[PDB]
């Protein structure tokens, strides 16, 4: 029954000064009081004593049917749409606003609410398809070791002052993440550094972010489940770089080793350039070396010529332009190279090419890919001298995206010397027909790559981390740090990291 976090003491509004704000107006024929407004939420569960609620249209359900109980929470005001207003005529006891479309200004309303919390540290939102953790993580550790205090906020979950915050939201709402800056300012924090996804950016989750910088990493197809093009995707992400909206960053540090990201840097507000496939940049990454499994050393020039010797330590060769785009993001708010490289040598990133080492003579990571788009890249970024042969083992999940399937064992198959097909939760589908379906696009391929099916995950990594010898690479994808193996229903826990660990001790 934990309530979602809020800031201790936050400075709170009137409610006519919120009305005011974004227009909107009474329910009734009664003014609006100057009411004090000390939170918002949109879920009746997380009201509390002083809250405005925002009881808004979703699926098959109004929030305006919760405004009720969250006033017996103490909400002591509703925002509402002209819809919840017909359903909230004289049933509550608490003043009512009705807006046009709440949705669009609720983050503006949070960030009056909470006393605009981007105002009191620099916020770093960073988005495009892939790389937008590693990222963050890096960030973070450099702000760590700089002796700055940092925020970070991601898919895996957010720490601030460098503790966990299990009480914190992954993918908050507008208001929640004005709440969270505003206990992250509290907490002494001087730099934030978000995930940004394409979803926050098209549904007003950022809305009232003062975004110090923004970052792109790269664009490639994803998310044609919600945006219905390529070009309604890329044009949401824009949308944190186009001078002409009201979420753009005040500087745009955009990574152009791709066409989006050349795209994306042509219409940027103060843009800086980041390249590490050797075009021209502001920063380049340049003289990349070896460094052991799971290190490489790479030179970072920035605009004015110096050269700064870095180490990244993670494995992947994509991690270098993941590690130059967080170098020039820690320089965008202070951060010298020099300062940030502790960090930028010893960050680890859950899910992300997460080495595990129980002392065996090749590497064994985890990672998180789990379409076909991000599972060649990350295949592609385990090629590499060093590397003796590849396995991989993943399966695809039921009730998503099907036509992927076989597309996923092609790009597998392509790559690896040994494709290890299992299940990833397999949901209410049969969870033969989808690995019959990877298979299938596995053996498309004309090539070398030995395929095996292995229904049981825990059996299937088993076979791979047998099969391997000195200088092999054993990827298990397409959970990252996500624990479970849903089935019917059911969910069992199933953490491939764990898992993976004990197959490294049991067999070698
Ligand atoms: N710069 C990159 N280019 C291509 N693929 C990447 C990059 N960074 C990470 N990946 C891969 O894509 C997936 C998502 O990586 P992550 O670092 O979580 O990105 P995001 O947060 O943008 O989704 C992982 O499975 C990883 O293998
Ligand atoms: N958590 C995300 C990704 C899961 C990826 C893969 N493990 C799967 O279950 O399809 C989802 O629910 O779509
Ligand atoms: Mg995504
Ligand atoms: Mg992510
Ligand atoms: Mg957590």
């Amino acid at each position: 029954h934990m309530m979602n976090l809020r800031p201790s003491d936050p400075v709170g509004a009137s409610l006519r000064h919120l009305a005011e704000q974004v227009h909107a107006v009474p329910i009734g024929s009664v003014e609006v009081p100057d009411l004090h407004i000390s939170g918002i939420t949109l879920r009746s569960q997380d009201a509390r004593r002083g809250d405005l609620f925002a009881a808004l249209a979703g699926a098959s359900a109004h929030g305006a049917d919760h405004a009720a109980d969250a006033v017996a929470r103490g909400a002591v005001a509703v925002l509402t749409d002209s819809a919840g207003a017909t359903r909230l005529d004289g049933t509550v006891p608490a003043p009512v606003l009705v807006h046009p479309n709440p949705r669009t200004v609720l983050g503006e309303l949070a960030a009056t609410v909470y006393g605009r919390p981007a105002d009191r540290l620099r916020v770093i939102g960073i988005t495009g398809t892939s790389g937008k953790t590693t990222t963050a993580y890096l960030v973070e550790a450099g702000l760590r070791a700089a002796d700055r205090v940092p925020g970070l906020i991601g898919t895996v979950g957010v720490r601030i002052d460098g503790m966990d915050e299990p009480s914190a939201l992954t993918t908050p709402e507008a208001p929640d993440l004005q709440a969270l800056l505003a206990v992250m300012a509290d907490r002494g924090v001087d730099t934030v550094v978000m995930e940004v996804s394409s979803h926050a950016l098209s549904l007003h989750r950022v809305d009232g972010v003062r975004f110090a910088v923004g970052g792109f990493t790269n664009l490639s197809r994803d998310h044609l489940d919600f945006h219905p093009t390529m070009a309604d995707y890329f044009a949401a992400k824009a949308r944190l770089f186009d001078p002409q909206a009201p979420t753009c960053a005040e500087r745009s540090v955009i990574c152009i080793d791709d066409e989006a990201g050349r795209a994306m840097l042509a219409g940027a507000h103060r843009p800086v350039s980041v390249s590490a496939t050797g075009q021209r940049a502001d920063w380049v990454a340049e003289d990349v070396r070896f460094a052991g499994p799971t290190a490489q050393d790479f030179t970072a020039v920035d605009p004015a010529g110096v050269r700064h010797r870095l180490r990244v330590g993670l494995p992947g060769r994509f991690n270098i332009a993941n590690c130059l785009l967080a170098v020039a993001l820690l320089d965008a708010v202070g951060v010298s190279p020099a300062q940030a490289a502790p960090g930028l040598r010893t960050a680890t990133v859950p899910g992300r090419l997460e080495p595990v080492d129980r002392g065996q003579d090749f590497l064994a990571l985890v990672d998180y890919a789990h379409k076909p788009g991000a599972l060649s890249a990350v295949l592609d970024s385990l090629r590499a001298s060093a590397t003796g042969r590849l396995a991989v083992v993943f399966g695809a999940g039921g009730n998503r995206d099907p036509g992927k399937r076989e597309e996923m064992g092609r790009v597998a198959a392509e790559r690896a010397d040994l494709v290890v097909v299992t299940d990833d939760n397999p949901r209410d589908e049969d969870p033969a027909a989808i690995r019959a379906a990877i298979v299938a696009g596995a053996k498309s391929v004309a090539g070398q790559a030995q395929i095996v099916e292995i229904a049981d995950r825990r059996e299937a990594i088993d076979h791979a981390v047998r099969w391997a010898g000195a200088g092999d690479v054993v990827l298990i994808a397409g959970k990252g740090h996500e624990s479970g193996q849903t089935r019917g229903g059911q969910t069992r826990p199933f953490d491939d990291r764990a898992e993976l660990a004990a197959a490294l001790v049991a067999r070698t």
